[PDB]
DNA sequence: GTCGG
DNA sequence: GCTGATGCGC
DNA sequence: CCGACGGCGCATCAGC
């Protein structure tokens, strides 16, 4: 927040860019490029100065500047005026609408809280639990609550097997004091890179986690991705609602399942990009080496978090670092 | 929108 | 009824 | 100056 005026204001034009002009591209490019101002050592006194940056451009020191000389931008004042701009913007805020929804919507003159429910049997399910949800999903939840399910979950999950492994990630794990939702990797020995597909191991978790009343609601969920709504128990004052993200992953893949989930978005943009730059590709579940003609050989041996940043030539980084 | 080809 | 096409979130 | 920029699990539904 040394330069947290120009930030906010590159992450609203990346707002508008993904949500208003379906322009993906623009999106990320506006991230990258709050992302590189965050990380400046430096108060930025000119465009010229930002524009020194990696990610930083002609047109965003232009705007840089103008932010710099008024304070404000022409451009997302406009915008923020703008009826269909303001309302696609807003109705994409609600989990389970995206650009193309928030658009159809505002098409038919649904652009606020109240025409959602006006409307309510043109949402889908995972629409209707964003509505439901709609402020409880727009708080952070404190690390002290953080902590808390964290204990319910590896405890419920014991219940189920004593083997399985639970691990929680995301901004929790990066040690951040407070969290967007939580998220959970999951492991059994059972499951491997070969195996045998076994039904049912995450259905075992999920269905426990609802028995207790913590998850109260479903949003997607298959054999290896559980998406819902979980909530503490309450004695006095209702905890909110947060959402939940739990994916079951291969053991053997484990560190880069680790390293993946616990992120950041951008570093792990970063990671595979810096990754290219050395000879691996980098996904959710393999390092693997590259070559000439673009083969990817097979996956190379990792045991350790720490092992994926030595064959890339990366200091260790430990989670706290990773917040980008 | 930005940068390397 | 089905499934390719597409959206959404991550 | 142009083209690349990451890909995937899951849900829904237009068009047969
Ligand atoms: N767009 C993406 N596509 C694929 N993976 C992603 C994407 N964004 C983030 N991830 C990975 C890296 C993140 O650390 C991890 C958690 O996603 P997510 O829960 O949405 O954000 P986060 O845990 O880093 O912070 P927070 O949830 O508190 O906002 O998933
Ligand atoms: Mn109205
Ligand atoms: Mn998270
Ligand atoms: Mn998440
Ligand atoms: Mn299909
Ligand atoms: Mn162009
Ligand atoms: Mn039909
Ligand atoms: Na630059
Ligand atoms: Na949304």
């Amino acid at each position: 927040t040394l330069n947290g005026g120009i930030t906010d204001m590159l992450t609203e034009l990346a707002n508008f860019e993904k949500n208003v002009s379906q322009a993906i591209h623009k999106y990320n490019a506006y991230r990258k490029a709050a992302s590189v101002i965050a990380k400046y050592p430096h108060k930025i006194k000119s465009g010229a100065e930002a524009k020194k940056l990696p990610g930083v451009g002609t047109k965003i020191a232009e705007k840089i500047d103008e932010f710099l000389a008024t304070g404000k931008l022409r451009k997302l004042e406009k915008i923020r005026q703008d009826d269909t701009s303001s309302s696609i913007n807003f109705l994409t805020r609600v989990s389970g609408i995206g650009p193309s929804a928030a658009r159809k919507f505002v098409d038919e003159g649904i652009k606020t809280l109240e025409d959602l429910r006006k409307n309510e049997d043109k949402l889908n399910h995972h629409q209707r639990i964003g509505l439901k949800y709609f402020g409880d999903f727009e708080k952070r939840i404190p690390r002290e609550e953080m902590l808390q399910m964290q204990d319910i979950v590896l405890n419920e999950v014991k219940k189920v097997d004593s083997e399985y492994i639970a691990t929680v990630c995301g901004s929790f794990r990066r040690g951040a004091e407070s969290s967007g939702d939580m998220d959970v990797l999951l492991t059994h020995p059972s499951f491997t890179s070969e195996s045998t597909k076994q039904p049912k191991l995450l259905h075992q978790v999920v269905e426990q986690l609802q028995k207790v009343h913590f998850i109260t609601d479903t949003l997607s969920k298959g054999e290896t991705k559980f998406m819902g709504v979980c909530q503490l128990p309450s004695k006095e004052k209702e905890y909110p609602h947060r959402r939940i993200d739990i994916r079951l992953i291969p053991k053997d893949q484990y560190y880069c399942g680790v390293l993946y989930f616990t992120g950041s978005d951008i570093f792990n943009k970063n990671m595979r990009a810096h990754a290219l730059e050395k000879g691996f590709t980098i996904n959710e579940y393999t390092i693997r080496p590259l070559g000439v003609t673009g083969v990817a050989g097979e996956p190379l041996p990792v045991d350790s978090e720490k092992d994926i940043f030595d064959y890339i030539q990366w200091k260790y980084r430990e989670p706290k670092d990773r917040s980008e």
